[PDB]
This record gives structure tokens, C-alpha cells and sequence, in this order.
């Protein structure tokens, strides 16, 4: 059973290039060519020499938004940011053209819905793991057999109960970032809410004691806060992906067709990619 890693790429570039690129100054195209070859090889290395030799890059793809939009409307709702984004559309296109990944990018499919399925799918099919990302919300997977997780800007293992605790957390009190609210507020309290507005604290023993069993949510919780976590479930829990959702995306990875490993050079070559042509070996 070959070692596979899944890759929050779309991050990792997006990431690396806020770091790299100074501020006031232009983003082209030859500049996020060569950070985003240059960010991959630095981490297919990490996980080839682990053992994890099947990469797959997953791509955040939010053009036409979210699915999970179609339940909560609200849902996610100086540096050159356009340069950059314009650039790196362009590149995914080459990856998916000429280099050697599985490059996993559906409208409306964000990068965490295709490492939640996929290394639930090959976890449970015997193979062993790595995920490459900073995202502490991918512990809901380490539940799964065999499965890692390394963080590549601090270069380290994100490792955690706690797991479970922590995912709680975010399902009772939300996720500011993704405008997930808590459940006792409004749905919508992030993209409503008032300069006059705070959000009720959520006391520990019961995070907690839902945590432990998730029945006490009916115990617990208020009919209203309840109906609220249940809303939050889909937001947060991966768990909580849709039967069809799921499917698209084994049906995606399954579909896939990867490009003879021939046409590295060639696209390096053409790409005026030169230096890198002496490493291909290391893609
Ligand atoms: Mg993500
Ligand atoms: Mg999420």
C-alpha cells in the first residue's frame, strides 16, 4: 500500500509567497512560477524521504464560492494580490498539465474537503498518511490509522480527547476566521452582527462533556443552541461532508489522468526554468 501525502497547497504558495514577496512591489508570473516549483520540490522531498511517495496537491477553489454556502450563506462572507492570484492560476494550470501530482481543484471544493476525504478513503484502505499543513483542524483526522501531519513553515509535527475537544470548540463557539458563530448567537451573527454585539461564553465542563458524548448536546444545550450545533456540524465537522460531495472527489482522484513524467523537462525548458531541469529527479 503506497505511502501517500496530501498537500493544503493552495496555502503553502499563497503562504510562502506573503513571506517572500516584498510588499509595494509587482508579483509576476516568472516569480510565482518559480516559488510555487520551488515550494513543491522542498516538500515532496519531506515526504518522499518519509515514505510518502504518491502526491497529491489540493488545490482551495473558490470561484464560483462554497458548497457548504448552499447551507450557511454567511459561511467565509499593501501586497499585490492580484498579480499573485492571476500568476498562480496560471502555474496550477501547468501543474496539471505537465507535472506528476494528482492536482485535486473543484469549483466550490475547498482544499480541506479533498484531504478530509481522501485520507479517510486511503487511511481506511491500508495506507499510510501524511498531510502537509498547518491546519490544526486536520486533528479531526488523525483518528484514522496511520496518518500524520507536518506543519512546513515551523517544520514540525502537528500532534494531539484533545482532538476532539479542540473540533468541540469550534463547533459550540465557532470560527471567527471562517465565520462560523457560536450557537449562542444567531447563524449569521459574523456578517450581521453589531459594534454593540458580544458573543456569549461557552463554559468548559460543557465543551467538554459534549465532547465525551455528543448525545449531552440534547441535555445541555438549549433547543435553540442545539439547533444552532447542528448547523455547525456541516460548518465544521468533517464528518459532516456530504454523501455527494464526498463521491465528486474520489470520483475526481479516480478519474485522474497524470501526465507522462516526460514532459517535466520540456516544461521546465519552455518555462525558462533552466536551474531546474538538472533536479527533476527531485519532483
Ligand atoms: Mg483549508
Ligand atoms: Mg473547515
Amino acid at each position: 500500500k503506497e505511502g501517500i501525502c496530501l498537500i493544503d497547497f493552495s496555502q503553502i504558495a499563497l503562504s510562502t509567497a506573503l513571506v517572500n514577496f516584498p510588499d509595494k512591489e509587482k508579483i509576476n508570473l516568472s516569480m510565482v512560477r518559480h516559488l510555487i516549483l520551488n515550494s513543491i520540490k522542498f516538500n515532496v522531498k519531506k515526504a518522499k524521504t518519509l515514505g510518502y511517495t504518491k502526491i497529491v496537491l489540493c488545490i482551495d477553489n473558490a470561484k464560483s464560492g462554497y458548497w457548504r454556502r448552499d447551507f450557511a450563506y454567511y459561511y467565509k462572507k499593501t501586497w499585490d494580490w492580484e498579480g499573485y492570484f492571476e500568476s498562480s492560476h496560471k502555474v496550477i494550470d501547468e501543474l496539471k498539465a505537465y507535472m506528476p501530482y494528482i492536482v485535486m481543484d473543484i469549483d466550490k471544493y475547498e482544499a480541506d474537503d479533498h484531504i478530509a476525504v481522501l485520507v479517510k478513503k486511503f487511511s481506511l484502505e491500508g495506507h499510510k498518511i501524511l498531510i502537509i499543513s498547518s491546519d490544526g483542524d486536520f486533528t479531526q483526522l488523525h483518528k484514522y490509522p496511520n496518518v500524520k501531519q507536518w506543519s512546513p513553515m515551523h517544520k514540525k509535527w502537528v500532534k494531539i480527547g484533545s482532538a476532539e475537544i479542540d473540533c468541540m470548540t469550534k463547533i459550540l463557539k465557532g470560527d471567527k476566521k471562517d465565520n462560523v458563530a457560536s450557537v449562542k448567537v444567531r447563524s449569521d451573527f459574523w456578517f450581521t452582527r453589531v459594534e454593540g454585539e458580544r458573543t456569549p461564553s461557552m463554559k468548559t465542563s460543557i465543551v467538554e462533556a459534549i465532547a465525551n458524548d455528543r448525545e449531552q448536546a440534547k441535555v445541555l444545550l438549549t433547543e435553540s443552541e442545539y439547533n444552532r450545533y447542528k448547523e455547525n456540524l456541516v460548518l465544521i465537522d468533517f464528518d459532516y461532508i456530504p454523501d455527494n460531495i464526498a463521491s465528486n472527489i474520489v470520483n475526481y482522484y479516480n478519474s485522474y489522468k497524470l501526465p507522462p513524467r516526460g514532459k517535466i523537462y520540456s516544461y521546465f525548458v519552455k518555462a525558462g526554468l533552466s536551474k531546474l531541469t538538472n533536479s527533476i529527479n527531485e519532483f
